[PDB]
Parts: structure tokens; sequence; C-alpha cells
């Protein structure tokens, strides 16, 4: 309506239903838009984000649309805190979901979770859009058990204290390739590296990568050319896929298109 750009939601159209707790970079609620449509509403605390830059990027993020990407519906920026309005993912954080032993997951389910994320990332790669902080902690799960990628690109707008507070370190060392840790060289291939770590997290039912090491120790380990090793639930073929993401040379790592092909091949063999 009058006063709103295509990227802007009128917060008066929101009904708040449940508090979902403190999420990445803000408090999150479940509600409805215009009475009928489920949404999540992420409230961005004053001082936590480069807001004008974020708002400009939200216009681009609105046009990203894929079944395995948490949809950004719009933002509410005429008040503080600003709101991010998104697809609602009823079953919450992937890491919490993996860690609930009651689910008694089959490996076919764990592979499907990998495939969901791979499809989302193949889409982003096709749009030359880097995630920049891919990890199980920002994948969500819907009421149908579908995993979707969230918080894509958002780390670019987080000011230092909020990032540290929400992630638990200045930086996602455990999901970073050598060229990032050494030289800050981000690329599609740093997203590939992170994807392999995420596959490891899925097949390890939500263990912390390098679980006995500090971040400092992890960076040294990766510097020495050493790697995560095989989760017990991963077959040799699955381990080969995740391990391919960790080549010391970025140009020797696969693309998301190749990963998807590899994952489908294992699904067909392990059917
Ligand atoms: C677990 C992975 C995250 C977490 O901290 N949770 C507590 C609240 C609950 N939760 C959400 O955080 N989100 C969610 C994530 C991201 C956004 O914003 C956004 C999406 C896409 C691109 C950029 C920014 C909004 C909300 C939830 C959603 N969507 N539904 C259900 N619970 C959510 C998990």
């Amino acid at each position: 309506g009058l006063g709103y750009g295509s990227w802007e939601i009128d917060p008066k159209d929101l009904t708040f239903l449940k508090e979902l707790g403190t999420g990445q970079f803000g408090v999150v609620k479940y509600g409805k838009w215009r009475g009928q449509y489920d949404v999540a509403i992420k409230m961005i605390k004053e001082g936590s984000m480069s807001e004008d830059e974020f708002i400009e990027e939200a216009k681009v993020m609105m046009n990203l649309s894929h079944e395995k990407l948490v949809q950004l519906y719009g933002v509410c920026t005429k008040q503080r805190p600003i709101f991010i309005i998104t697809e609602y993912m009823a079953n919450g954080c992937l890491l919490n979901y993996l860690r609930e032993m009651r689910h008694r997951f089959q490996t076919q389910q764990l592979l499907e979770m990998c495939k969901d994320v791979c499809e989302a990332m193949e889409y982003l790669e096709s749009k030359q859009f880097l995630h920049r902080d891919l990890a199980a902690r920002n994948c969500l799960v819907n009421d149908q058990g579908v995993v979707k990628v969230s918080d894509f690109g958002l780390s670019r707008y987080v000011l230092d204290d909020e990032y540290t507070s929400s992630v638990g370190s200045k930086f996602p060392v455990r999901w970073s390739p050598p060229e990032v840790l050494m030289y800050s060289k981000f690329s599609s291939k740093s997203d590939i590296w992170a994807f392999g770590v995420l596959m490891w997290e899925i097949y390890s039912l939500g263990k912390m990568p390098y679980e006995r090491f500090t971040n400092s120790e992890t960076a040294e380990h990766i510097a020495q050319g050493l790697r995560l090793y095989r989760p017990h639930l991963a077959s040799e073929k699955v381990y080969t896929i995740m391990y391919s993401c960790w080549h010391e040379k970025a140009d020797e790592r696969p693309t998301f298109k190749i990963l998807l092909s590899n994952i489908l091949d294992v699904m067909d063999e392990e059917s």
C-alpha cells in the first residue's frame, strides 16, 4: 500500500502468536500475516546491524526464491527494532533437531538433509550469491522435516559484538578453509568447504566439528593439512563426498552442481 516499497511489510498486518527465543542476531517470534499466513518475525536489536546496507540487500534477497531456501518475505524498517519477516520453519534449528536422539534417524534421512541444503546452495551459486556463513546453526527444519538454508549473506551486515554474542566467537573458524583462515580469501569454494563441514555435522548427529579442539587449535590442525574424520553413520561413499569439499586447493573442490550429482548417486546406490 501507500508508503511501502515492494520489500516493505506493514507491521500492522502482523499478529504475534509465540516467542521462539533468541535467534541468530535477534529475538524471533511466530505469527501470522493478514490473519492467515504463517511467518517468522526476527527483531534486530539497535546497534547489532549495518541497517541501511542490510535494507538495500534485502531487495536482492526478496528475489531469491527456491524450495530449499528460507523465503524472505519483506522487512519492516519504519520503527526500531527493524523486523525481518520470513517463512516459518516449525521444527526450528537443524542442530537441535539432529541432537534429539528420539528421532532415531535413518541414514537415508540424513542424506536427504544434505541434499536439501545442496539444492539450496546450487541455487545460490547459480545466482553468484555466497552464503558466507553456512553451518548447521543456520539451517532450519519445517513441519515436513525439510531442511532449508537460512541467514544467507547476512553476516556481511552484522557489527562485531552481535556476531560474537550470537555465534560464540569473532569468527566461524570450524567451517572455514585454509585460504580464509590464512588470508581472508572468500569465494564459492569457501561455501563448498563449509558445506562439507555441514555434512559432517549432519552425519555426526550435531557434534561440534573438531569437538576436542579450540578454534585456535582447529586453525593449526587445518594448516597442517589435517581434517575431520569419518562419522560413524557415514558410508565410505558419503565420507568421500564430504572429504572432497576439503581439498587444500580451492580450485580442486567440487561445485554444488557436482555435489548434488554425487549425493543423488549415493541415494540411488544406498536405496
Ligand atoms: C536455529 C537454527 C536458530 C535459532 O536461533 N532459533 C531460535 C528461533 C528459531 N527461528 C529462527 O531463528 N528463524 C529465523 C531465521 C532467520 C530469519 O531471518 C532470515 C532468513 C533468511 C535470510 C536472512 C534472514 C528469520 C527467522 C526461524 C524461522 N524462520 N522459523 C522458525 N523458527 C525460527 C530458531
